[PDB]
């Protein structure tokens, strides 16, 4: 009965929060800053082992209902450990520590997305596919913004493009994750909203790249974040035009093509922002 | 062929074993105690790295009587590793540090029992899947019994509390995956003997928690400590009556109600009497 | 499309090396060996990492010639981490640390051998099997090396026998891994390569062990070497063996029984070396 390994999946959910949330609760109160990353690393490994933990007992499930389940508990687990991650990361002087809760950040988020791509590649109701899909995409989202937000308080243009780096793959990933299953429906409505989940990605990390790079001194880091930015936006169109090569009706697809103009736009302005403030 | 794959795990094993002790046999003569956490923190990747890799290669196996070996190799791993981390956890002086050493025992203990259960849920022999039972069940015991070891030489209460989450966790996994592998037996007899071993958890498990918690101080931890105890027991009597189910027999059933009987009452015979100890 | 699933792959691929050269280049400067170490532990991390996600992926595609790239992919990933790692170990003076090195160029090595027998498997095209069973063998030869080398630098008897184990371990699961994959050879022409391959891992092991034996002052370790290149030997030449018996054409047997006659000279030629260096 999957009702009973779902019952497996929760358990190792709540438990995996918990231990999260202590361990984060301890660091709160503790002095030297390599500890402090520890208790990051701590939270990352945990975060990571359940994931595949339930992954793999969710490829066991053949109902969507608890295919959804194991989907939602993964999300979360993931969405707790950035927060928690994030707030201790504020707590950090070395921008060596504050990359490494980035690049924890992000390795979560990778593996969540492609845990959750994996499973949702089994869902036969569009319905839950367009809930696996938003997953991702909220997912990315919550993890470019704390990359972003942490990225502010570095001084050094290397460990900032680093960090530029890290939120290229979670939009570029993010959109494939999304674009395999978005491939997978039949409803022209749930069709029309990964579109929009993708241009809403394809945005924020544009304009992420835009602020970081914005605060580079040195013309070698901006020159390789306009390459980042750019490609972030043809992977998008790629992505919203094969969605849109599948789909019939115009109505729907005008704004798709209002989509790919909007983050042409945007990234074309973003570059064009960079390139009038080099030297 | 199935005998070169069993090959590959049997020296994965040896390997495993052969650095685990030897990392141990180092920690010994090294002081530090962060050297010997890091020890026991090398010597649960090498348990899990090694078991996650002979799971992999025990999953393309056929033969029943090969796959056998690997769920035995996989328990004589955790077993090793258990032992060697318990021993070095009592040189420690610094409590949170074995708090830690539990951790990494109960996530230990739950990667070696998903990954029997994985390995056992493809075997249509009944004889082999009780030996993966009665493997589980002895993993949950040495596991927990070590972390009740350890609980006794520190200070800091709560992390009784914590290490009773952990024993509740490895006692309720433990009990549900010995579920999913019984519920697939067509003979009535192996399924008492499952009953039996679930029985023998909650029972450890429940005396396990109640004896740390008369060594705890202040009174919130009991009602935790109650409430740890309750919800195993009620899962296994519902386990238990879910498999007793599945009997047709009149002899068996009276002793699956007398499991019952006897892990309802002695479950309240150990919380009334930290009533007892109650304020 | 799998082109999408191998450009997920194609991403992560470059992303782990783009980080692996990085941490290489940060590493070299730097004062405290235990940041080197510290470094190295990330380069193994993050080979390990992506190799673990490439794999789930590549067994998602239908395509052959995308599984050998997947197959290239993972190859390119751990050369390019074991040969930064090396860089980084010529750097130690601490054999400690240098024992720690070793255990990481053979943990990946084996990773990424495993993981392309896990996705060889799954073709049905001889040709593209001899890529993979030639990329393991490379990757193995590679690794022995890199240990051999850094092997040269200890001063501890007991660092270079864990050593001598290491390349051991290498060795008898490739060819172990070789014999699994040349099993799916339907053409002669194609299993000789494949016997071709084992006696030059074997004829590699033994050489490199025969070396590193013969700077070993204490008889209890050469013994142990004795024993090491002996039981290379004996899987090498039943390994081949198995491999003759589903050939039908005796020439190429008659290299067969040459390959095992050469792999049989070196090992007693080894051995006997060794004995004359015992007091």
């Amino acid at each position: 009965i999957e009702e009973v390994v779902a019952e497996m999946i929760d358990i190792l959910a709540e438990s995996s929060k918990k231990s999260i949330e202590e361990l984060a609760r301890a660091a709160d109160n503790k002095t030297t800053e390599k500890a402090v990353a520890e208790a990051i690393e701590e939270i990352a490994r945990l975060a990571t082992a359940a994931i595949q933990l339930i992954e793999a007992l969710a490829k066991n499930l053949a109902s969507e209902e608890f295919m959804a389940r194991a989907i939602s508990a993964i999300a979360e687990l993931a969405k707790k450990a950035i927060e928690a991650i994030y707030r201790l990361a504020d707590n950090h002087t070395t921008d060596t520590f504050m990359a490494r809760a980035i690049a924890a950040i992000a390795n979560l988020a990778v593996t969540a997305i492609l845990a959750i791509a994996a499973l949702a590649s089994n869902h036969t109701t569009e319905e839950f596919m367009a809930r696996a899909i938003s997953a991702i995409a909220e997912l990315a989202k919550k993890a470019i913004e704390a990359i972003y937000r942490l990225a502010d308080n570095h001084t050094t243009d290397k460990f900032m493009a680093a960090a530029i780096e890290a939120i290229a793959l979670l939009a570029t990933l993010a959109i494939l994750a999304i674009a395999l299953l978005a491939s997978n429906h039949t409803t022209e409505e749930f069709m029309a909203k990964a579109i929009s989940a993708i241009a809403e990605l394809a945005k924020k990390a544009i304009e992420a790249i835009y602020r970081l790079a914005d605060n580079h001194t040195s013309p070698t880091y901006i020159e390789k974040a306009i390459e980042a930015i750019e490609k972030i936006a043809r992977k998008a169109i790629k992505a919203i035009e094969m969605l849109a090569k599948n789909i019939t009706t115009e109505e729907y697809k005008e704004k798709a093509k209002s989509a790919i103009d909007e983050i042409r736009e945007k990234a074309k302005e973003a570059i064009k922002r960079l390139e009038d403030n080099r030297t």
